[PDB]
DNA sequence: GACATGAGTGCC
DNA sequence: GGCACTCATGTC
DNA sequence: GACATGAGTGCC
DNA sequence: GGCACTCATGTC
């Protein structure tokens, strides 16, 4: 019903692929041609369906009756999740060769910073499939079920996770430290201490995030990349990244990435999705 | 170009009247049939125009060329400024006779919490008109002039106001502590310490805000009401509110306001704009 | 055995009486001519007996073998307890008529700041006698018994009280809050966070003490007076003191108390022990 | 002429020699048959003299008239400086071989924790004779001279070094950071943050000290050793200690030293003063 | 007596 | 109006 | 020696 | 991965 446009090229096959690998059962549904999930904005709840019209390079968004009163906010959330503001020319031009194998590459955002915070923490260590399944168990235990869509469940809110029992979370298959990380993050979101929108100084912001128990450099970087969709951040600590730069230390890698500023977040995505890639031995 | 729905009744005459008295020259233009202002979403800039359509219960939004990449976020900003989410039947059902005279009353929000915080601060102990002109000076002195629309300036970024000279601001017409208050707020906005969207615990978030220099209970409440669009906050320390409640002390007003929960913000507006209103002598 | 001097006059009956009223069963023993009690100095423990000799203004101190290795710390603890340093000519000269009825009055200190801290906390709200009853109970359950002197038990150390169960202390006859205050104090004691000797800036240190849970202004002052032997502190919040200044508010008593600077601690004691004292008819 | 006991053996020659090299001109006077120094306790001041009596295993202490009022505290200060509490049969029965050559070794204490902290700071990275000459300058500029004994001067008090101009301190022969260290230290001493007596948890307290500006691990360890007279601390970061354990890392040194628990401080003193000492093949 | 809350009174 | 700073209340 | 930075190790 | 702790290293 609602439509949002984008600037070609846009690789929808990759975006949905990325998102489908990380989909949380009962929360999200990802198909080759559309994306849909439960969505909550305040006390308004429902389901959102996004259908990409390649031909006319536009995204069709349908909203369940419950979200109509806050239609625009839902639209802004989809635009952030799908990085519709991206001008591929500027990025593909500034990255030269690195972004030529797939110039439609977009930065997968999120629909809610808190959710992404929870996802980022649970993403620690385990594989993607495990992170997803782990997140699914948290949603099934603390999420809100939609009365008009019994198959859908809303992602847990800060009010529920903040009151959660550390041992209950532990029981879902996570260390006690990670459960406490979640409970503390929820409390921050309630208090208004978790930046829900990109701050002017992403560097200071992340430094403050690292004071949170259970959140280190990796988590804060990954949270900034996906949760604030900050476009200039690298993850020299990432497992797959450390494999793309054999023999180099976090600082050497970090020093190498300076060359891609101010679009380091994009460079990161490309290097991640190019198995053959390797650095230039200066 | 873009259109947003709203549920009747909606008193546009009153809404535009409220924004018009507080309009900042060079930043926004308010007329009988429309509202327009500069808008910055990251590096994207332009002018937004809002034209209500009573016949269709719709609001038409026009974005200048520079804001199209982030059109959805702009739509969301406008929906928060004009309280398009409001269901008057629900609010009026609860408020009873209090709102019966103007069932179309809405809660005027803002397009950005930082800006609103700056405005809430410059409005301390001065007339709406002075605060208006005062803010304009700060605007011209630190704003980003739109190239495509020379007469429009974007509101100062936390960036620019954080590195401002506490004196260059006092000069414009404010005590020294007033200027420090702004400079502090700006820094907070830079690292994400100022909540940009409403937190789960409004009570607690306001407490933290009150630890800010230059921000007391009044400013913090007014900020929650307009900047976060919190719907259940009252302003017992407001000068005018004290006149509407002859005699009574803050805790007594607050106690009497309890009867309008969970829509105290709306009740507040109805009382502010109802001349001879007075509590039940009961 | 060991002997220490003091300067006449010294009202030993008033002093011994004062200590008898607060004496804790199993820890101390007070008679009309001597004071004796358990005493721990690190890992060294034993019994100390103090016998005054009015004729030659000397105090004879005896130590059981367990304390011999730390003789001098024992002597210092005893001299602070009995305020052997006092020069009555100076203090009585400054107070004037206030202290002319008992020129031999001294400031009863303590043998250990941690102990006094526990004693001050348990002295909250209740009567002198009842507090001694409670302290005796706490010591009974958490103190160590001297092998060499079964009849005696050492006052509970900080490490023992720190690892005590709040519920176990609650049962002895105090609210849960009060018992938590004790456990917190023990922790500060272990960490070196509770000044054990009088600080250079008593006012500042007392302020720091008030941040402790369970410790308000009364407990901090009283503790500073007994635990540090601060000579210039008044107790305007004291029960009996307010009874000596009928109808006067805290800040009033405090301002009045100023004329006794810098010996307010001594004036305080003189007022407590003047049956019919009343502020000057002026 | 007061008298204190000690258990034999006691190497006075070694003790006086250690204090003699660190003697600060005008404050302490060291000779082979006696130690003498100015001393303060609150506002009572004077000169203390200590005469060892090998014959009767006794130490004779004489106090000038200005200290008599607080004689007991003065005796405790001396017993801590000279480690009179030490039972050599117990320490050596544990250290074995290592302590067999100088069974009379004692732990040189201090007369006051603040003073010792200052010396720990001014002894950093400079020779011993140099720290002595520098400290003497500070004592000379910030000390209260004694009226009864013109030749002697009191060590600086915390209130005085606190109101010190950094620049003034530096000019005496030290970097700025250091002078700043002394000033912070005085403040802490003033508000009661610097533990003046050994705490229940020496390790926790040493960590809290490491957060003071200018105090690292070597300074904390050393301060604890001499300022609190902690009997079980080792200094794996010491210049000479690194030389005694050739090619060993601080962690390896520390692991090795565990064989001397719980008397690591005495082990440290024996190893420090044993030229050519070296570790076994453990 | 500790501690959070309410009054208010006066000052940049 | 922010900010402090001093009484007066009312549970545990 | 204090103290930032940076690799690296070992245990949640 | 987080995080406390360890081993250089360069600076003042």
């Amino acid at each position: 019903m609602y439509t949002l446009n984008w600037q070609p090229p846009y690789d929808w096959s990759w975006m949905l692929g990325f998102l489908a690998a990380r989909a949380v059962s009962s929360v999200e549904t990802v198909a080759d041609s559309y994306y849909a999930r439960s969505l909550a904005v305040g006390e308004y709840r429902g389901v959102v369906t996004a259908i990409p019209d390649i031909a006319r390079h536009t995204l069709h968004i349908n909203l369940s009756a419950g979200l109509e009163p806050v239609a625009a906010e839902c639209l802004a959330k989809m635009s952030r999740l799908f990085d519709l503001q991206c001008n591929p020319q500027i990025v593909n031009g500034a990255l030269g060769r690195l972004g030529a194998a797939r110039p439609g590459l977009r930065l997968p955002g999120c629909v809610d910073a808190f959710e992404q915070g929870v996802r980022a923490i649970l993403g620690q260590l385990v594989s993607v499939a495990m992170a997803a399944k782990l997140t699914a168990r948290v949603a099934q235990l603390y999420g809100e079920r939609l009365d008009d869509f019994p198959e859908y469940i809303c992602f847990p809110t800060p009010q529920r996770l903040a009151a959660a029992d550390p041992q209950a979370l532990k029981a879902l298959g996570m260390p006690l430290k990670r459960a406490e990380a979640l409970i503390h993050l929820a409390n921050a979101a309630l208090e208004g201490t978790l930046p829900m929108t990109i701050p002017g100084d992403v560097e200071q912001a992340m430094k403050t995030l690292q004071t949170f128990p259970g959140i280190g450099r990796w988590t804060a970087n990954y949270f900034a990349l996906r949760g604030w969709q900050a476009k200039d951040v690298f993850l020299p600590d990432d497992y797959l990244i450390k494999q793309r730069f054999p023999g180099m230390t976090p600082a050497q890698i970090r020093r190498y990435a300076e060359r891609w500023k101010p679009w380091r977040s994009y460079a990161l995505l490309h290097i991640w999705y190019t198995e053959g890639w390797q650095p230039d031995e200066a």
